[PDB]
């Protein structure tokens, strides 16, 4: 049967989301596609064509892509102290739990950002040594402060362990973009725009909505608590209306990020992940070669015995690589996968995957912060349970 | 022969505009072998310091609240051992929460004995990098002064621990708890019991949690730029003399005011009093406040620190250990400053700090007012008065 | 075949379908006993790592207490 | 000037309802200096506590015991190091069992050493948790007090023990062990033993395994619902003074009823003997009951453990180490309770306690009948009495 289905209409029947729309590929082309429930539950408008999601750190893969192709291009590459692009960041220092502060023993490199093995940590961050001279500092909160500016302060915060020797989730994708913008002399926008979005025919993807974009913009849902005191338990999971403040502007034409911010659809983001089966464009027009793509999905950070974990929830058998995740052990995953399947997701529970054994992508659209059910996977799990 | 390197410690650091006004004292077989003042009540009058100036002691409240808590104990009220949650079952069902954001029950319950040797898992809301205190800062648990102590502990009793109780140590709020499981388990109010069994006996008339009728006038100026309460500074703060706005966190006139581990008022012969008492157990004329026994069970070693040693906010406590009462001097190979084994007592934020070496038969106290030195004067004044009496 | 249908998943706590199973403690060979730091899961009862143990098993710290509540021997008794 | 804590500790027991009649004496110099009693024999009745008053002592057996080992190692019967298979060859080829069900030959031979430090790997019927106490109830080997010591030592001896012997400690049934090899040893009962070498020297009249003539009416009740074989508790039984029903695991007229572990019925006088006794290794009169050098090393610590401390059942016996004949003070700064460094002696299941205080020369017994005691009257006499004693 129709697994996909259930699963989207149970969540909408159940008041959990508002809106979903799903597509599954396999070799290119739609196997698998739907959607259920409304743009939003106030006016229960029917689901745009061409729907805007915020995907939040579904712009990481992006953005780490992007870096790939500038590495092939020679403009730096993964063992590249980002110093030498922006000293602000040199002599970083590193606190730990106990209230010790040292210089750091080791240069933070590209290498570090794209595998969030820098030290940096997210203001959001619940018992974090340094979460709360984020908070202070308003990184994520003050959207419409410009990247470079942003990057400034935060270049004046100690890290939480020093470089290369732990993993955690971090703000370093948007370190990423900045130095991205340092070493080439151009803003990350733009770069993605005539690198990524032009070739892929990605036109609705992008930090701000296009003119005809608000009508089509998703409502976002739930209580996540993004910027605030770090819950020590989750909201609990109800439809009502998210307030960003003006953390995730619409119109901001300066407004850019390296781990969040992005609008797309779901068709572009099928685009993208598509073409990460290959490195290529549908007309056969190479974004990255074959061998900096098998670089960019090795598995790069390996877990000990807890796993690899975010705010303490499991990703089980994954590994990390230089875009996001990666299946490294179906024995220990906690839901339907194949070995090598990767991708990523965000803070709005959008989620997607590429699965190289089958040939076959996945995404899931919604709009729900702080979600207590890991719709993603279910729908991942529905799908590959259709194949 | 040995000059006075007392007055000079003090000196000095007036005349270098470090601090506004200091008084110290150092007994000898209870009676007085050296003393001083130096500087002025305030810079900006430039008054001088009045008789019997009034302290804000800060953590020197905390030998004290302890110390009854020892008295309650010989008297049978509760043992080290009792779970506090047995006086306050608000306290049942604890959790520890961890720097990788990972929360749990804890395995153990908090005792009496975990309070008091700042074992039970709490911290505070000033402690940088902590896995919990950005929760203590929201819920203003020092910020908020007016709040019935009582109350506040409701608060405080349903946030994490950082670590199961029993298993490590911080500096931290504990006493504070202490001070509400005395009222939980004797039905009576804190500041009344310190009256009656502390102060009354030992003649300290200008100690407690509000101001003598006579105090406005007596009370010395804080200075510094310390944020008890605010963000934790990534360095410290600069060593200026200022006068410290102190909010709504310390008043002077609250008649429910009361807290275990800060807050009280005193004067430097009362606490002399108070730091002389612990020499023997004794009031002058011999009435026993606690046994011997119980003294010696008090003062004993009972943490024992790794390598790292024993640290406030990664500040170092060189070869000290800790007692139920404070800090003890367990090896003076170790000390950074001059010392004697056995050496014992605590110190406030404000920088008053004394002590009792019963190896001398002395003890020591100095008074001054000033948040967030940078200058450790009451280590100074001790490490002069030790130079001092052979 | 449930979790294929998506009636719950590996990693759902046991709990959230049976509260009685809400604060688990655990017991050692010394005595100890202390609160499970930890949820059981679907993924746990498959893969017997949840903790329980078993009537018939020798040395184990809790086989005593299953078998004077004769769990194993009362087949008459209703599974719930 | 202190007050009476021990009148008033034992005061609000009764008056609590907590224990039914408490007696206790205090002794410095060998000699009265404080005692009391408190409540009366038993509930249901109300009769004062008679003069002679008999108790079930029961682990307050094991120090007599050990004693009674220490002198016929100083007379040449066996030494520490002896295998206790020369003497029972039943104890030959033990097994080891552990908690993932797995069976392997002992690789050590249990000593007269491993049974008096409880290091020999045996357990009891009653510890929880145990990967052979299930074996022990089976076997109904504390719950059966009518077979003869031997037979039972048969039926123990076919069990696997619980770790190797020597490597690890746990409180057992090896001195019940120990009173058996005593037996195989000498070829005697180890009640006359006690009889000849200790209770008639010391003037102990009223103390063995049965009743004396007129020892019914003297009988204390016996109180509580701790389950001493039964399914081991996974919390602790209610304190309810409630008779306790001992079926036919302590016999009152018994003539072959004799252990090691348990047993003796004594009075506070009889036991304030031994303890006194314990000081020096003489009797009153001056006939050495064993020499200053076997004393000295029967109490010297020599059981040392882990940060977990020494535990029964997972409670504490914070600060002690174990020697020879029980428990022994060897932290003052890791105590639970008032004590001095050397203090030692032992406790009995129905509440009973006893301690001897080296530096003060000081014994102190408190006698009572409550099985499974809530509150731990022991500690909070011995607290009261060094709280007494300056
Ligand atoms: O900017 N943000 O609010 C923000 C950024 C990143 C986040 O992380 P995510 O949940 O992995 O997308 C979550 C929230
Ligand atoms: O409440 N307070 O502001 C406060 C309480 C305790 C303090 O700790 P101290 O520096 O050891 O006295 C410092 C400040
Ligand atoms: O035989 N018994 O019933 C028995 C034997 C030993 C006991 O151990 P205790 O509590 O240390 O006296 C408790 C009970």
């Amino acid at each position: 049967p129709d697994l996909l289905t259930n699963v989207a209409e149970n969540y909408v029947n159940q008041d959990l989301f508002a809106g979903i729309e799903w597509r599954i590929d396999q070799d290119g082309k739609p196997i698998f596609q739907g959607c259920a429930g409304v743009k939003d539950i106030e006016t229960r408008t029917f689901i745009p064509k061409n729907a805007i999601y915020r995907i939040y750190s579904m712009t990481k893969p992006i953005v780490s892509f992007l870096a790939m192709m500038l590495i092939e291009r020679g403009v730096f590459r993964l063992s590249s102290p980002i110093q030498n692009f922006d000293p602000r960041f040199k002599s970083m220092k590193v606190i730990d739990q106990h209230a010790h502060i040292e210089p750091a023993t080791a240069l933070i490199t590209i290498e570090h950002l794209l595998t969030h093995q820098a030290g940096f940590s997210y203001d959001f961050s619940l018992g974090c040594p340094i979460s709360a001279h984020y908070r202070d500092a308003q990184l994520i909160e003050d959207g419409g402060r410009d990247l470079t500016d942003m990057m400034g302060v935060l270049a004046e915060l100690p890290l939480v362990f020093h470089p290369g020797t732990q993993w955690k989730y971090s703000i370093s994708t948007d370190v990423l973009a900045h130095i991205i913008e340092c070493a080439t002399g151009e803003r990350v926008d733009d770069l993605l725009q005539r690198l990524i979005f032009d070739p892929l025919d990605m036109q609705d993807t992008g930090f701000s909505l296009p003119l005809d974009g608000a009508s089509r913009l998703m409502e976002v849902y739930g209580m996540r608590s993004l910027h605030g005191l770090p819950a020590l338990k989750p909201a609990p999971h109800v439809l009502v209306p998210a307030d960003l403040g003006s953390s995730h502007p619409t119109d901001d034409p300066d407004f850019r990020r390296g781990g969040h911010g992005l609008y797309s659809t779901l068709d572009d983001y099928m685009a993208f992940a598509n073409m990460l089966l290959s490195g290529q464009t549908p007309e056969g027009e190479t974004l990255l070669s074959p061998a900096v793509l098998k670089l960019a999905l090795a598995p790069r950070v390996h877990f000990g015995a807890r796993g690899m974990r975010i705010n303490d929830e499991p990703f089980a058998g994954y590994s990390w690589n230089l875009l996001g995740r990666v299946m490294t052990d179906v024995g220990a995953a906690a839901y339907a996968t194949h070995l090598g399947e990767f991708g990523w997701s965000g803070a709005a529970a959008t989620y997607f995957w590429v699965d190289p054994t089958k040939n076959m992508t996945g995404c899931v659209m919604t709009q729900f912060l702080g979600s207590q059910h890991p719709i993603g996977s279910d729908m991942q799990a529905a799908a590959m349970s259709m194949l």
